[PDB]
């Protein structure tokens, strides 16, 4: 990937102080937007969409899987886990704990949820399937917020979150059942109205995916965005920064998806 428009990009970065990483696509005409796409930054919390997509796959062959009742114990709440906390005494079924993993980035569930799978690798063995090459996840929550620059543990690539986004939530990576349900559960994401929501148009439909590590300005979204009567774009906009105290800026994040959707 390249770009022959990149200053504004470029000038946004150096403001911010730190890494911005942004990839979008508009799947009707093959347009594209980038911005160090091709630099790993770190997941943190947005493995956790292609978690519940990855339960979603194995759902296709295991019938009931998502009905299936949790009933987790108290040290499973890891802090961070609003949805399993609330839910502790009744347990909760597969299906709920993926939605709460991606609609409130519930730690807990996302942690059960990858036991179930075979724990990051088995989840990083998802995604070499459908064809990413670039995403590892090594780490379980909260060790894997740790961001520190340089390391390849637990990262991906704006490019490559994009294009496994696309295969999953408008190719043909699941089946179209688990493909909807995938959607719909982006689309009611709570943690993501400062982000990439913000620069989008208020009438068009948007389901997007946060991540927050919580040190070294690093923090994340992607996201499928419906233009009005056209064809889904699909973006992702990483950050981070250099210093372990640096603060992530939502309104970088929003900055830049509007860039990237200006772009297109
Ligand atoms: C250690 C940090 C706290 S800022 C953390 O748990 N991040 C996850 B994730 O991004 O991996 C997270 C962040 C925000 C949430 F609301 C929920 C989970």
């Amino acid at each position: 990937s390249t770009n022959l428009v990149a200053e504004p990009f470029a000038k946004l970065e150096q403001d911010f102080g730190g890494s911005i990483g942004v990839y979008a696509m508009d799947t009707g005409s093959g347009a594209t937007v980038s911005y160090r796409a091709e630099e790993r930054f770190p997941l943190c919390s947005s493995f956790k969409g292609f978690l519940a997509a990855a339960v979603l796959a194995r759902s296709q062959q295991q019938a009931g899987l998502l009905d299936t009742p949790i009933r987790y114990g108290k040290n499973a709440l890891v802090p961070w886990s609003p949805i399993s906390e609330k839910y502790l005494t009744t347990g909760m079924t597969v299906a709920e704990l993926s939605a709460a993993a991606v609609q409130y980035s519930d730690n807990a569930a996302a942690n059960l949820l990858l036991k179930e799978l075979g724990g990051p690798a088995g989840l990083t063995a998802f995604m070499r399937s459908i064809g990413d090459t670039t995403f590892r996840l090594d780490r379980w929550e909260l060790e894997l917020n740790s961001a520190i620059p340089g390391d390849a543990r637990d990262t991906s690539s704006p490019r490559a979150v994009t294009e496994s986004l696309q295969k999953l939530t408008l190719g043909s990576a699941l089946a179209a059942p688990q493909r909807q349900q995938f959607v719909d559960w982006l689309k009611g994401n709570t943690t993501g109205n400062h982000r990439i929501r913000a620069a989008v148009p208020a009438d068009w439909a948007v389901g997007d995916k946060t991540g927050t590590c919580g040190v070294y300005g690093t923090a994340n979204d992607y996201a499928v965005v419906w233009p009005t009567g056209r064809a889904p774009i699909v973006l992702a906009v990483y950050t981070r920064a250099p210093n372990k105290d640096d603060k992530h800026s939502e309104a970088v994040i929003a900055a830049a998806a509007r860039l990237a959707l200006e772009g297109l």
